[PDB]
């Protein structure tokens, strides 16, 4: 259903922050095996999320709703470029850039808090 499948993408969402978190948390510690390792899992959660998010927004889209297909475009264009400052973020732990990894971390945590927001509302509107 409509929100069975939105629940199960949010917990997809929800496992994505715990990594990130981890992730970061390694990084502030210097374990370069443990953000390798994080990296990779995180890689794996985009491509089931996209697989949910699809899916989802061609129903709503399919049962008309218009407010959470407006809010389910927010925050699938938001996904979608997001990747752009993840494979950044790859590319800077490949270059051993601490400096530009700190960053790309913290552009990605404030992608994540963006969605975090427009969850909700979608949440609110199905």
């Amino acid at each position: 259903s409509i929100k069975s499948e939105f629940a199960e993408g949010a917990a997809v969402f929800v496992e994505g922050v715990a990594v990130f978190l981890t992730m970061m948390a390694a990084f502030q510690n210097g374990d370069k095996e443990a953000v390798a390792q994080y990296l990779a899992r995180g890689a794996s959660l985009y491509t089931r999320h996209e697989e949910l998010l699809n899916r989802l927004l061609q129903k709503l889209r399919r049962e008309g709703n218009k407010e959470a297909v407006t809010l389910m475009n927010e925050f699938t264009a938001t996904f979608q470029t997001g990747k752009s400052l993840a494979n950044a973020l790859i590319a800077a732990f490949k270059n051993g850039d601490d400096d530009s990894f700190e960053s790309y971390l913290q552009a990605i945590w404030k992608v994540i808090a963006k969605m975090a927001t427009i969850l909700d509302q979608i949440a609110k509107a199905i």
